[PDB]
């Protein structure tokens, strides 16, 4: 056994510990070196033959650190404290710990294997995709490249996860038998815990007392910081991930840990007009090579009048990418060989202002170094753990000046721009002061550890309680128990402390000032360099020459005074940060600090699923240009031929309007699909939200292709059929549904008749709809549920953007019943006098084929038979609009005269042109029903409309030229958004601006009628006509669209769907079908739009908020009284009060402009109350003369035969 390996015998006394130590000396520093050379082999020239040297090397320093500790401890433990000089014991005590060698062989292996597995653990650590990848991701590059360069919540959110998933969870079984382990050994030197040992190097009795009063002092500034960081990415990321009350969450912070914001600059930079000073553009050109700018490093030693490099140094340093090529660990490092004679210096240098800074830093180690290279080798180390880098950095900082580079000559003037060192600061700051907590807590927790307060079912507990606690972050995801997050830093699971960096950091700022104030000079702290200042350095010099030999504490009072840590040098240095972030501060009214802690965002929708989705809204913008710019020539063109066709039937324009067809199907899905790739739900601009959600509903198009043409195919077989089914007499004579069978049902007076009629075309068209219904309800609720809907219910009703519609729908419709209640009733007593009681019950339900209408959901048609009062007309309107001279022209033009006087857009002069007011003579065939159309061309807007001069195309005119009037105030708009605020409010405007023309007044102001007596009964019997239309109509198109709701609910089936019809017809209506029904009918395939497959509710919404809208108008206006008697005519103001409302379009949701309005945000049932309140005390009264009970408790009857 090597005497140079081994020690000796000596006496416990000093003198014979003084020999020991001198004897340790001597040979440590060999061992050490041997130790060192193969590291540096290795590190230098990476190859697995070096590898094993370097294993090998390190092997025999762990024996010979055995060898010396065993006899230390043996011999001295038991009076190594009495030695009268510290240096002795300093250089003891280091000696006598042994540490895991404490551990017996079986023990030392399982500890040490068990180290190394930690360590294996968390470098091999890999993170892949929910799917077969080809190749995942590790922690660098691509996790920490990925996570600091991506910004997508849901991305960032998956690699931060995988990451503590992948490196946490194998840990935490492991870490548990380190514990065990590391405490017992370190039991045997003497501590606690491993907690108690590394707290000992600071030989501070209160530490861990002394941080918490450091952290108190800098938490001013770290929460200024924290709430402006906090509000910069609110600004990004929306209050749905950040509360600006709460904590932020750790994966958004722009690293895997969140240890540092540097990332982040971009979003927060101050004054991001002014750039970064960079001076490599000039080092270039100055002919700078990476062996000059160590040089020139050196050089600024020399102005320190410290020691320069040796020889040894330009020889041993590896300054650049070695032209050998070899393999290299070209992170920079700053290497001491504890031989006497050389130090050395591993850069690996590229020329970039930054590598100069950092050359400095290295070069103050060695400075470092080489002042206590003196010293005995357990001496030669930093005078505490932290001190070491905290030197190296205050080198750094003074080069780091602009000052500082012109002095060097690399900049020709020093511009004094406090925007430029602010953003500068700023950038520092969001490097380091983001790190103060983060490196306090992780040793504050490990502690907890090892001292068994935290014991092993709180890891996790405690670790997100106190990251939470100091950081101020949560976790992106809800963790618990099973997670062991801790072992997702490099430091755990390499067992390497943390409080080194974070008391370095403030040594760092703290020495700083001290050379300043040495260096005599003034103002502002961060403009300070040392450079020539050889006063200074001799101050520096004697804190480096006392290496370890003196406490750190007594050394620092020497140099800065203060025998203790201090916050004040660091906050002077950032002073002019902390005021300019506080006034940002205070202008936001941000809340410093984090109060409701217990707050976290949820999770991505469709988290894992749609983590690589595309976030970035810059090119969104410009899809959104495409779109519109695109939408507009493929609607127009669609609309032209459309146009065309509507009004030009013939065979060959329907063809064309096909291959039209086709092509909006081509846009329709081309910017559908790509919609889709856009991720709505990170988006900030609300008008680009509302617009991208929209196109992504791919509605048909996201059923497969083949179900896609089986949809289609059944949709054209159910059109089909409804469209050829007729209802033949006995005798073959066969009657169409319109105008034929309409006529029958408006006009006949026999029961016989009419039951045929509704039955006949119940049976022949109704039933034959079953013969598709059932599939095609599962196509559309698949297609529903792949855009993301619950089923096509909930489809439809989200156009309504209001989750609570039917809540709403059911309450608005109770508050009409007891006026529909006593119309009804009363309607019963008109038809109990005509079709008797053999065929009328005045206590049941009406039968629902006497209302008039193939469908009983308007009662117009019997209005004769339920007239409250004859003599109603005072003039023929018809016959006076002939004898006035009325055109189609003429009838239009008074309408828009009238929209005029109320200040709207005039009507454009090509209008005039295309618009289509009159049956064509040249032979052409037209699609009669009246409506208006918009050409997306902000120009083009027509008419097309069947005109006879009378009343009821007055008001259709009227009705007409509301719908133009809301295309053209929202012309302005996007195509995607030149929409109504909701589908009713297109078709709601259309019925304001048209109630009061049928209103006496209006009709006597345009002389329509000569003048009338003024009755009230004029005014009920026109309120009635007005009601037995508006009213009736609300029950029967509020159940055709929940009948089809709790259909695509799937909670009613084809068993059933003619009982629920009934029934609701029932409840509803009040109805009951004329003649007892069985399965194989399905009279719902009765109407249109349920074939056709046309919401409804649409309809009922339109006659519910017309009236909120008049009302408005009416009290806009001024008018008082009964709200009938209302004209809007000349109204400057109400018109204004529209028009702001209309200009919003489909960008606002409806209950703004509902507001805007009206001055509600809801909906409300009170102004139709209001409207029709005489006609129900005429009605209500009525039924009190006739006794009528209203009501239908008795739910079966039916004429009688
Ligand atoms: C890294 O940089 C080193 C520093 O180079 C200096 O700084 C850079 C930014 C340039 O400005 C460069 O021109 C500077 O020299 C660099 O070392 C330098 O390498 C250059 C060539 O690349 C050498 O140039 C020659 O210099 C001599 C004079 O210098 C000697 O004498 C003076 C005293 O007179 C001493 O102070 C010096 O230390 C040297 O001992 C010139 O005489 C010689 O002239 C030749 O060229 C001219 C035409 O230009 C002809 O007319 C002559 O007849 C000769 O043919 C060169 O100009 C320079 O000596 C050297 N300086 C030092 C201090 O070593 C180093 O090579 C760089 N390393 C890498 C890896 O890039
Ligand atoms: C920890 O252990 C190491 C190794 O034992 C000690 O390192 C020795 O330190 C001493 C100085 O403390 C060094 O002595 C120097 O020797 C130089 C001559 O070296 C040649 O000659 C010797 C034999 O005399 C050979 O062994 C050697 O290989 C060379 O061939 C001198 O030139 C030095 O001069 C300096 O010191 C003298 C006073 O001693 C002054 O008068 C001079 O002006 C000058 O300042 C010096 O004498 C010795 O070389 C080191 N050994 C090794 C192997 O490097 C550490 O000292 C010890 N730690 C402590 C705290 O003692
Ligand atoms: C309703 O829409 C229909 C389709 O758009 C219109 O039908 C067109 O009616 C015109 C007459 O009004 C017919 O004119 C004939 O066209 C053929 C072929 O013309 C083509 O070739 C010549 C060169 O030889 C070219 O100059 C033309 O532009 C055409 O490209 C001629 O041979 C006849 O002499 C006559 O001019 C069209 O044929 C006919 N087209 C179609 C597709 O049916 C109809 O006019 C519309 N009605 C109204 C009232 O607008
Ligand atoms: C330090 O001093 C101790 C004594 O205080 C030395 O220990 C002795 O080491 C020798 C061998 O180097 C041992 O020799 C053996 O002794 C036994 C009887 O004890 C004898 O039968 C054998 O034939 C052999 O000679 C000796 O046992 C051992 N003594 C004790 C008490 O352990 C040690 O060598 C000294 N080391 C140095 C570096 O000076
Ligand atoms: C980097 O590391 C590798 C491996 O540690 C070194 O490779 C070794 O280099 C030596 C010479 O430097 C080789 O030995 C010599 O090879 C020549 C040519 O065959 C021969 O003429 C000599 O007599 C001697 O055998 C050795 O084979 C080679 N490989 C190994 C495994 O040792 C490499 O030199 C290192 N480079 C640096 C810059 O440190
Ligand atoms: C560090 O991690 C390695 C790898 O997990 C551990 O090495 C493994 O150690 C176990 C026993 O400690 C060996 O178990 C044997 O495995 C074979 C199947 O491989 C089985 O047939 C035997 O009955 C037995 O269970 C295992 O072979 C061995 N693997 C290797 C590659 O050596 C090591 O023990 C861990 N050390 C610590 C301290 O956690
Ligand atoms: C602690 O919380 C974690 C989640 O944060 C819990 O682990 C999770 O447990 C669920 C099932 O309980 C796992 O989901 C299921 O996976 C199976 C396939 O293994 C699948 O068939 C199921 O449909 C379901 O998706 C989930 O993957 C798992 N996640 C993790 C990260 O482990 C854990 O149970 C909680 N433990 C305690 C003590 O609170
Ligand atoms: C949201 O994005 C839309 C779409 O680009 C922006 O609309 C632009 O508005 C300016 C005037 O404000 C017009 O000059 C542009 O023509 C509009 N864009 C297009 C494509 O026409 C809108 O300003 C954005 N709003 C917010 C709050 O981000
Ligand atoms: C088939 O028979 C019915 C019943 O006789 C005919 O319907 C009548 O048509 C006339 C006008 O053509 C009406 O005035 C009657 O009121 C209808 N009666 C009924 C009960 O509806 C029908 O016209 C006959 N068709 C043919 C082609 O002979
Ligand atoms: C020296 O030893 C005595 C007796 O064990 C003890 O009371 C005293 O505290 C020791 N001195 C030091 C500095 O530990
Ligand atoms: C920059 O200007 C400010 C003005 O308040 C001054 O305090 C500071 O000393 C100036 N710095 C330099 C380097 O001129
Ligand atoms: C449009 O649809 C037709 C259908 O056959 C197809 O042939 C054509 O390639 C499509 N074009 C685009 C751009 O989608
Ligand atoms: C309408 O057409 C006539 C020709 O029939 C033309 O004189 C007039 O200028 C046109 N007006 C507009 C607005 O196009
Ligand atoms: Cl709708
Ligand atoms: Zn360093």
């Amino acid at each position: 056994l090597d005497p140079g390996l081994q020690p000796g015998n000596f006496s416990a006394d000093e003198a014979g510990a003084q020999l020991f130590a001198q004897s340790y000396n001597s040979s440590a520093e060999q061992v050490l070196f041997q130790s060192v050379a193969a590291s540096w082999a290795h590190d230098t020239n990476i190859t697995a033959e070096n590898a094993r040297r370097q294993e090998e090397a390190a092997l025999l320093s762990q024996e010979f650190a055995e060898a010396w500790g065993q006899k230390a401890k043996e011999l001295y433990e038991p009076i190594w404290q009495n030695f009268t000089d510290p240096q002795l014991r300093r250089i003891i005590g280091a000696v006598r710990t042994l540490g895991s060698a404490n551990l017996p062989l079986a023990k030392r292996q399982q500890y040490n294997a068990l180290l190394s597995n930690m360590s294996r653990i968390y470098s091999t650590a890999k993170v892949c995709l929910p799917n077969k990848t080809a190749t995942c991701w590790s922690l660098d590059p691509d996790l920490t490249n990925i996570l600091a360069s991506s910004r997508s919540y849901a991305m960032l959110l998956f690699a931060w996860e995988g990451w503590h998933n992948a490196a946490g969870i194998p840990l935490k079984p492991l870490y548990e038998d380190f514990t065990a382990l590391s405490n017992e050994a370190y039991k045997q030197d003497g501590f606690t815990d491993t907690g108690a040992y590394w707290r000992s190097w600071y030989n501070s009795p209160t530490f861990e007392d002394d941080l918490e009063h450091l952290y108190q002092q800098l938490e001013p500034l770290y929460l200024n910081l924290h709430a402006f960081v906090r509000r910069a990415l609110h600004r990004r990321y929306g209050d749905r991930y950040i509360n600006l009350r709460g904590p932020i969450p750790a994966h958004l912070l722009g690293d895997m840990w969140a240890q540092s914001w540097e990332n982040i600059y971009d979003m927060v930079v101050p004054f991001p007009d002014k750039p970064n000073l960079d001076v490599t553009s000039t080092m270039l050109q100055q002919g700078w090579n990476a062996t000059h700018m160590f040089r020139v490093a050196e050089e600024f030693f020399t102005s320190l009048e410290l020691s320069p490099m040796p020889p040894e140094f330009w020889e041993g340093s590896m300054l650049e990418k070695p032209a050998d090529g070899r393999e290299v660990v070209c992170h920079a490092s700053a290497w001491d060989f504890y031989n006497r004679k050389d130090f050395r210096i591993k850069q690996c240098t590229r020329v970039t202002m930054d590598q100069l800074s950092t050359v400095h830093h290295e070069m103050g180690h060695i400075q470092y170094y080489l002042q206590y290279k003196d010293l005995p080798v357990s001496l030669r180390r930093g005078a505490n753990p932290g001190f070491h880098e905290a030197i190296g950095d205050v080198l750094a900082l003074s080069v780091s000046t602009p000052e500082h580079l012109h002095k060097i000559g690399l900049l020709d003037r020093v511009t004094n721009d406090t925007e430029s060192d602010i953003n500068y600061l700023l950038k520092m700051a969001l490097e380091k002061i983001a790190f103060l907590p983060f490196g306090y807590l992780v040793d504050q927790w490990r502690w907890g550890v090892f001292s068994g307060r935290t014991p092993p079912s709180r890891y996790n507990f405690d670790w997100w309680y106190l990251r939470t606690k100091y950081q101020g972050i949560c976790p992106p995801v809800t963790r618990n128990e099973t997670h062991f997050d801790a072992g997702a830093k490099f430091h755990v699971p390499n067992v390497t402390p943390y409080i080194r960096y974070f008391v370095s950091f403030v040594l760092q700022f703290q020495f700083h000032e001290a050379l300043c104030k040495e260096a005599g000079y003034e103002g502002p702290l961060h403009q300070c360099d040392i450079y020539r200042s050889t006063k200074a350095g001799a101050k520096l010099r004697k804190v480096l020459q006392a290496g370890s030999s003196r406490p750190w504490q007594e050394v620092l009072k020497d140099m800065v005074g203060l025998d203790a840590l201090d916050a004040q040098p660091l906050l002077k240095y950032f002073q002019l940060v902390t005021q300019w972030l506080q006034e940002q501060n205070q202008q936001n009214g941000e809340v410093l600090g984090w109060p409701e802690y217990q707050w976290h965002p949820p999770l991505p929708d469709n988290y894992p699923e749609g983590i690589d989705l595309v976030t970035d809204e810059a090119e969104a913008s410009k899809f959104v240009e495409e779109y519109d710019r695109t939408s507009q020539v493929v609607w127009n063109e669609y609309a032209e031929a459309n146009w065309n066709y509507n009004t030009n039937i013939t065979t060959e324009t329907s063809k064309i309007l096909l291959q039209k067809n086709m092509q909006i199907a081509n846009h329709t899905l081309k910017y559908g699909t790509q919609a889709r790739k856009f991720d709505v739900n990170q988006l900030q601009n609300t008008t680009i939200k509302r617009i991208i959600k929209k196109v992504q509903d791919l509605e048909r198009a996201a059923l497969p292709a083949q179900e896609l043409e089986e949809y289609n195919k059944i949709l054209l077989d159910m059109e089909t059929t409804y469209s050829v089914a007729t209802v033949c007499h006995p005798n073959g004579s066969c009657l169409q549904l319109e105008p034929d069978l309409t006529n029958v049902m408006a006009t006949s007076r026999k029961y016989e008749d009419l039951l045929w009629a509704w039955e006949g075309w119940r049976d022949k068209a109704g039933r034959a709809i079953l013969q598709f219904y059932p599939k095609y309800v599962e196509l559309i609720n698949q297609a529903a549920r792949l855009n993301g809907y619950v089923d096509a219910g909930d489809s439809w009703r989200s156009m309504y953007e209001t989750p609570s519609l039917e809540q709403d729908l059911e309450r608005l419709f109770q508050e009409l019943q007891p006026l529909y209640l006593n119309l009804h009733a009363y309607v019963r007593r008109a038809l109990h006098r005509h079709y008797g009681a053999q065929h009328i019950n005045l206590e049941g339900p009406i039968p629902a084929h006497l209302l008039g209408n193939m469908w009983a959901q308007t009662w117009s048609n019997i209005y004769d038979l339920v007239v409250p009062f004859p003599s109603a007309p005072s003039m023929d309107t018809t016959e006076a609009m002939l004898k006035q001279g009325w055109t189609p022209r003429r009838m239009f033009k008074e309408a828009d005269d009238f929209f005029t006087s109320l200040g709207l857009l005039p009507v454009p002069p090509e209008f005039w042109n295309k618009s289509m007011l009159e049956k064509p003579t040249d032979g052409r065939e037209v699609v009669c029903h009246a409506s208006a159309w918009d050409f997306y061309n902000g120009k083009d807007f027509r008419i097309k409309q069947c005109t006879t001069v009378n009343l009821e195309d007055l008001v259709v005119a009227h009705h007409e030229m509301g719908h133009i009037q809301y295309f053209m105030q929202y012309k302005d708009l996007p195509v995607a958004l030149r929409e109504g605020a909701n589908p009713g409010f297109h078709e709601a405007i259309g019925d304001v601006l048209a109630l009061s023309v049928s209103t006496p007044k209006h009709l006597h102001s345009l002389n329509l009628l000569s003048s009338e007596g003024g009755s009230d009964e004029h005014d009920i019997n026109f309120l009635m006509k007005m009601a037995l239309d508006k009213i009736a109509f609300i029950p029967f198109s509020y159940l055709v669209d929940q009948w089809r709701w709790r259909v695509f609910d799937g909670s009613i089936t084809k068993e059933n769907y003619n009982q629920e019809w009934w029934s609701l017809r029932l409840k509803y209506q009040g109805l009951c079908p004329p003649v007892p029904r069985t399965q194989g009918d399905f009279d719902p395939g009765a109407k249109f739009h349920i074939p056709s497959s046309v919401p409804y509710i649409r309809y009922f919404v339109s006659f519910i908020i017309q009236f909120q809208f008049h009302e408005a108008l009416c009290q806009a206006a001024g008018h008082t009284g009964p709200l009938h008697k209302c004209d809007i005519y000349q109204s400057k103001e109400a018109g204004q009060r529209l028009a702001t409302a209309m200009k919003l379009g489909f960008s606002r949701p409806w209950p703004e402009a509902m507001q805007l309005i009206t001055g509600q945000p809801n909906m409300s049932a009170s102004a139709m109350l209001s409207y029709f309140k005489p006609l129900l005390d005429w009605l209500r009264t009525e039924n009190e003369l006739h006794g009528e009970k209203l009501g239908w408790p008795q739910y079966n009857w039916t004429p009688n035969s």
